């Protein structure tokens, strides 16, 4: 792609360092601040139904796949402006890939 | 995303006229001058087994999605050169779509 494999372990501390705090990875998990993203690879923005979102998230209709996922963890705000997502990003590739990886993984 | 559905029966029909020739797309199908296409989506160029792919499908390392598809569909060789696929391009948009949307149900 423009993405590579990294640690799942390493991916799965980052999570519950950055992600946790709005989210949940687990089918049957419940949405928090943020959405529940159980099978999120695949599937486009702002369809888990029971979830809030944004006017802005609906509207990008992204498709979720490793390489989409990989920028708009980067700055999602520059690629989805008006998401009401408060993460800065993950400045650094392999923080990311990590957490792809991680997600990758534990979504499915 | 920067791709919309179409018709899956009328994309059904653009496959048996334009695809067929070398693909299956059901689960148990058999590759034949193409591999078969079940699963495509979410999965990465040059990974169904059993196929012998040329050497640059495998290095685009292509994750397949709506979207990925419908710019190879345009010209397949101008965005994997090196390709064997022997397939022109689906020019229209309209075109695509319904193929996607065809693909995106059957293949699953
Ligand atoms: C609260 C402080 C959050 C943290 C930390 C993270 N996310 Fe988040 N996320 C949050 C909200 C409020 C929303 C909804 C956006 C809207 O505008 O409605 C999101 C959304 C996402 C998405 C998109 C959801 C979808 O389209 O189904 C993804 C892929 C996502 N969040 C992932 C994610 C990860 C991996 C995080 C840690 C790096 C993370 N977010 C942090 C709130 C919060
Ligand atoms: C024979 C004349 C073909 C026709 C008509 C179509 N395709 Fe094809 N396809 C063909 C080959 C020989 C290959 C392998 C490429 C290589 O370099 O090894 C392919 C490959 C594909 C792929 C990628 C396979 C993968 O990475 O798993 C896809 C997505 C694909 N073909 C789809 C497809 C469609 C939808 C077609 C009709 C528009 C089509 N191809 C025509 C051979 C032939």
């Amino acid at each position: 792609t423009e993405f590579k494999a990294g640690s799942a372990k390493k991916g799965a501390t980052l999570f519950k360092t950055r992600c946790l705090q709005c989210h949940t990875v687990e089918k049957g998990g419940p949405h928090k601040v943020g959405p529940n993203l159980h099978g999120i690879f695949g599937r486009h923005s702002g369809q888990a139904e029971g979830y809030s979102y944004t006017d802005a998230n609906i509207k990008k209709n992204v498709l979720w796949d490793e390489n989409n996922m990989s920028e708009y963890l980067t700055n999602p705000k520059k690629y989805i402006p008006g998401t009401k997502m408060a993460y800065g990003g993950a400045k650094k590739e392999k923080d990311r890939n990590d957490l792809i990886t991680y997600l990758k993984k534990a979504t499915e």
